[PDB]
């Protein structure tokens, strides 16, 4: 169910970054992101990617508009950049709230669950990380697309036959990342294998001061060593959906500046970046 575009319609603008190269473009009075081919050697790689980018259609997944000469791909241009850039990119960094953090994660679990539910075979993302999570609509709508050791389940680089529960591990790490606005395992550093060794040994990001026990529970379950003890994405979506009742305001665009500074990890427990005062407030009104 694809679409063809005269490569003469594509108004190739400038490059944006990088498999292949990605260039901002225009096409039918809209902004568009195109993914050129780098050499003949990548002909086959582009193929498998387009077999699944047609099957897939979901709000929280990058839309493929539709062309092939030279091998190209026509996708929607997320003006907001990567979530990684929002969290840790070049200053000025935008200010965001606890509701933004939860909405981003909710929207991500929604997109992954659609892939896990794909027929006939469940499509596994295998590389869930903020660099691959793009933002649109003032940074309020997250969308998925295609040094990952920080977000990698310990059974993946273990070579074991893995499943879709490795994305659940990634999601868990991402939830800790938007709440703390910290790069996971930035203290370890070194080459990737030094993080792989740490996570494989059981190391996890530190716990968050004054984190709601429901959120702490879900986060830790998602990054259990035993994949079968991690919840399904369907379960994550459900839980995140019902928690949003206590996180209003995910619709407000990111527009306010932020001079963000990072306290060191004093005593194995880190301070969150977002504020949960409004959550404990709304929660007590329903309970007590
Ligand atoms: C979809 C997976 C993926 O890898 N996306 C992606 C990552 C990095 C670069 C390009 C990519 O592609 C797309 N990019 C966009 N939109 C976009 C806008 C701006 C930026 N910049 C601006 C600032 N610099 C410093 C860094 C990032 C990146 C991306 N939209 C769609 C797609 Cl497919």
């Amino acid at each position: 169910s694809l679409h063809m575009i005269d490569y003469k319609e594509i108004e190739v603008e400038e490059v944006v970054g990088r498999f292949g190269v990605v260039c901002k473009a225009k096409w039918r009075a809209k902004d568009v992101a195109i993914k050129q081919i780098e050499s003949e050697s990548e002909r086959k790689a582009f193929i498998v990617e387009l077999r699944q980018l047609s099957r897939v259609n979901h709000p929280n997944i990058v839309k493929l508009y539709g062309c092939l000469n030279p091998v190209c791909l026509v996708m929607e241009y997320a003006e907001g950049g990567s979530l990684y850039n929002v969290l840790h990119g070049a200053e000025p960094l935008p200010y965001y709230t606890a509701a933004h953090a939860m909405s981003w994660c909710l929207q991500c679990s929604q997109g992954v669950a659609y892939l896990h539910s794909m027929q006939p075979k469940a499509l596994i993302h295998r590389d869930l990380k903020p660099p691959n999570l793009l933002l649109v609509a003032g940074g309020t709508v997250l969308k998925i697309c295609d040094g990952s050791a920080a977000w990698m389940a310990p059974e993946v680089f273990e070579g074991s036959n893995y499943s879709e529960k490795c994305d659940v591990f990634s999601w868990g790490i991402i939830l800790w990342e938007v709440i703390t606005r910290r790069k996971p395992f930035d203290e370890i550093g070194g080459p990737a294998f030094r993080i792989m060794w740490a996570v494989h040994n059981g190391t996890r990001p530190p716990l968050i001061k004054n984190l709601p026990k429901p959120i702490e529970s879900l986060m830790t379950r998602c990054w259990s060593k035993d994949p079968s003890q991690r919840p399904s994405m369907e379960e994550i979506v459900k839980i995140m959906t019902h928690l949003m009742r206590y996180f209003p305001g995910a619709d407000e665009p990111l527009q306010y500046p932020c001079q963000h500074s990072l306290p060191p990890g004093e005593d194995g427990r880190v301070e969150p970046y977002v504020d949960f005062a409004e959550f404990y407030r709304l929660w007590s009104v329903d309970h007590g």
